[PDB]
């Protein structure tokens, strides 16, 4: 099957890493890249631009008082000075837009590793 290292959240063939460190989008992207990872991708499913569906294991570990930088969803964009972060509204996390320079924690993802 697939596994993730200590402190990473498994889902499917992926592993998520929550970085609590406040950074701009660009610096969050660079940080994920330094982990041989990428900003976490949640493009689908989405019927409207603000919709995001997160795996439970990840969602339950997010701080509801914070917004997290994630991968920009290109399907909703016709480069841009706005970037995409998830933010909690009442009971639901939503995709929201912010100027890319804003300081937020972020979520990276890598592939999971197989074990024989």
């Amino acid at each position: 099957s697939h596994m993730c290292p200590s402190g990473w959240i498994p889902y499917q063939e992926r592993c998520f890493y929550i970085s609590h460190t406040l950074r701009s989008l660009e610096e969050s992207q660079k940080y994920c890249t330094s982990l041989s990872s990428k900003l976490a991708a949640f493009d689908e499913p989405s019927k409207y631009y603000y919709e995001v569906s997160l795996p439970s294991g990840l969602e339950e570990l997010l701080d509801r008082s914070k917004s997290y930088w994630i991968q920009m969803s290109k399907k909703w964009r016709h480069q841009s000075r706005y970037c995409d972060k998830i933010k909690k509204y009442y009971q639901k996390w939503k995709r929201t837009f912010s100027e890319c320079a804003e300081l937020h924690p972020s979520i990276c993802e890598s592939e999971a590793f197989r074990f024989p």
